[PDB]
């Protein structure tokens, strides 16, 4: 059994944040129902195509386990449809501007009298009170709003973008938790709920270690593993010394460690070709005596000055600097295999490339090959949890309003109510 | 009332991905039961204190809502004790390394045998299956794993780190869905089931956008709205340029769109001495018109070199790099507010102290004053999914086993038999 075996979507989402939220369920096993305009359909299905007038990777990677309808939303008979659709719904999902789907006739409170036991989920920018409540708000200006960018990159470089989606796919994920802990209190109430995140919101729970720091900051002045604690190593744009005397809000750090257990992104053989020939080096306390035999200096074991988290942390630049010249003639893998015959935790840089074509990651599920016999295999990520009872069946995604005629006979429309629903331009 | 009043947690979790997810099951209303090594406890308890015997920020903001117990688990009163803990759960959650709770004797075959009805969650570095399923992973070491250092940055600087915790916190959010997709399941099965996150996986989730990026750049040789697209933008450290014949792994892009439209972090008035001076500004390809209005340049409308998202694709850099010029009298609010005018997605870099002190996020419950009477009140961020029906009553962390006998009374233990096991160290 798939856990959201029987869960009826109704699903009005486009672009990332919402759709990766309904496809995981539909992972899980829900039936999600995708909801889009008549022609054109999600933005994604146009969005940087790889062949002219094929549905593009974006909207594919993005709606695998869903069914799509077309359907005209403001006319009397789409409305109609819609009501009776949110009558066989369990969860209603939607990433519309505020107040979009209110100003087509549908409040939470109409929602409610149709459908007592339905779920509304929405992916909003800023939380509904907030005094941006109002703005627009996408992937990076989310990440900009979060804290996220404010606290990546370099001190001496500009606030920095996540490669990873912090405010869609996370926003997404963030949803999908609201609706699954609404279906979990539905059991108990028998009616249904509304669950908003908003994108900002999402993006600042990640960085709850960033908060961390911001109150010791103020508490103490310093955050004495950070780059800028160190005397006389970061510098700022003029040229001259950086350190926590004129910095009250948490800085950019590099590639530093943040948290109790310090670390560096570590160059290895071929890193002015390869991009990605890099390892990160993380000094564990506990792994500090096996980190001074790899790197073969034993005065440093029993010395107080390095042989303690507080002794290391005022030369932290110092060290990493030394360990990096130990893998000038080796390349990322071998780095890797160095420092485990010492048990000590050294990672390679992946490149997407790899990851593209790793065997685990195929064989484990979470890189999978979803067979498209419309448009041509494609790889996607799978569910990144793995149960024991259960496995993710992958299938591709709709072509716009394939489904249509499937969903209204499920409906109960007879076969002259879709005809005259198609010449009146509804669907 | 609450979507897991009634749900117990045995949590044997520790630093960030487990504590990240047990929290805020508690804040959904689970009751939350931290078991932690005598003496020394979850050694986040100790790392980054900002007050000499106090427990950390890094401790009280992953640790609310939850009580505390000591426990030796490698004896056999711990181990016995465990047994009638597991019988009372519904969930329990680990973040050991890999194979440890196994080699403590209790395997998901025999926590079955125990419990039919428990749901067992765990988070690993990798997954089961996985060539490196036995490695200890650390949070910057699955950033690098999962593809997102690899794609975070610049084209001229090394593989970059998020701010945000994309191995830790948001491997937990990824477990709470795990365990609340098991928890769904068992009202039909009546049975409980394993459920893990891999970091890497948890990652790679959030990174399926670049996957989408590596098979478009295989099947077309490019990727139009990356920088490198703009022929003699962008170089290497010994002035090489950076052109998609040369590239055949997804990129760092800077500051670039990601799954948004295209954009870029622009400075703002005061950047030179404020680190956090920047707006992202998006040129989203329907709202040409607007920013030619905004910045003046009306004769761009008609422009096909300009108009269109292809005829740009050869200057966007030079655009971004004028559209910054009109902001250089501007702080980021104003810039904000003014793109606002035109429905142009842009937005404020928030730095942690604007966060911290932002009102608006205080009113929505985001960010969250913890009454704390022992260690001094202390902000954190609170349940990101905000829900018509409740709110979050968050309460101060543990001291490390101050609810100890509580627990054990709980248990069915008297008093003659706690001091048994508080003689032996056991508790
Ligand atoms: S990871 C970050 C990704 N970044 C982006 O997605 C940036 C680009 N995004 C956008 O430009 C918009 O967010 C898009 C994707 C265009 C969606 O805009 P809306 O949220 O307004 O959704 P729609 O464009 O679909 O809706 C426009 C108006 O029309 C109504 N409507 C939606 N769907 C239908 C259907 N099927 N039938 C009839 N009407 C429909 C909406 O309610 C909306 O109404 P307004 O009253 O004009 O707001
Ligand atoms: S979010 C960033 C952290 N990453 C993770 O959460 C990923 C999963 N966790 C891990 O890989 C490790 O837990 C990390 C975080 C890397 C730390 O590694 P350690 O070197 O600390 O190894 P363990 O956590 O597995 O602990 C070592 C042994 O100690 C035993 N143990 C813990 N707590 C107790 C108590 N209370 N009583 C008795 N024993 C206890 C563990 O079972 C483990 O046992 P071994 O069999 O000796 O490994
Ligand atoms: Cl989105
Ligand atoms: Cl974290
Ligand atoms: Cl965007
Ligand atoms: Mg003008």
């Amino acid at each position: 059994t798939k856990p959201l075996d029987g869960i009826n979507v109704l699903d009005f989402t486009h672009v990332q944040a919402g759709p990766a939220c309904t496809q995981m369920m539909g992972f899980l096993g829900a039936n999600v129902i995708k909801i889009e305009r008549r022609g054109s359909g999600d933005m994604t299905r146009g969005w940087l195509q790889d062949k002219p007038n094929v549905d593009s990777l974006y909207f594919t990677m993005f709606n695998c386990n869903k069914r799509s309808i077309e359907l005209d939303m403001k006319t009397p008979e789409g409305k109609e449809l819609l009501e009776q659709m949110i009558k066989k719904a369990d969860v209603m999902v939607e990433n519309f501007g505020p107040g979009a789907l209110d100003r087509m006739g549908f409040t939470w409170e109409y929602i409610q009298e149709l459908n007592p036991r339905v779920i509304l989920a929405s992916v909003k920018g800023y939380a509904e009170g907030h005094a941006n409540e109002h703005l627009k708000v996408y992937e990076n200006v989310a990440q900009c709003s979060g804290g996220a960018a404010a606290t990546t990159g370099f001190w001496d470089g500009p606030p920095t973008v996540s490669g990873a989606a912090l405010g869609d796919s996370n926003s997404g994920m963030h949803l999908m938790i609201g609706i699954l802990a609404a279906l979990e209190i539905r059991h108990k109430t028998g009616r249904g709920q509304k669950v908003a995140v908003a994108m900002q919101d999402a993006v600042l729970n990640l960085v709850r270690i960033k908060l961390r720091d911001q109150q010791r900051l103020e508490r103490t002045g310093i955050l004495a593993e950070y780059p800028q604690a160190q005397p006389n190593f970061a510098f700022d744009r003029d040229g001259n010394p950086l350190s926590f005397d004129n910095i009250t809000s948490v800085p950019r750090g590099g590639n530093a460690g943040g948290g109790g257990q310090p670390g560096w992104m570590l160059k290895c053989k071929g890193w002015e070709t390869d991009a990605d020939s890099y390892v990160y080096f993380t000094i564990a306390a506990n792994m500090w005596p096996q980190i001074c035999d790899m790197i073969d200096k034993p005065e440093w074991k029993d010395d107080p000055a390095y042989n303690t988290f507080e002794g290391r942390v005022d030369k932290l630049m110092d060290i990493f600097s030394f360990i990096e010249t130990k893998f000038a003639d080796k390349d990322k893998f071998e780095v890797t295999e160095w420092a485990a015959q010492y048990g000590i935790p050294c990672g390679p840089v992946m490149s997407m490339k790899e990851l593209a074509h790793d065997p685990s990651l195929q064989k484990v599920g979470t890189v999978v090959e979803v067979v498209d016999e419309i448009r041509g295999n494609h790889l996607t990520v799978g569910a990144p949890f793995k149960f024991s009872g259960f496995q993710p069946e992958i299938t591709r995604a709709p072509l716009l309003g394939e489904h249509t005629d499937e969903v209204l006979k499920e409906l109960g429309l007879d076969d002259a109510k879709i005809k005259e629903l198609h010449a009146k331009q509804v669907v």
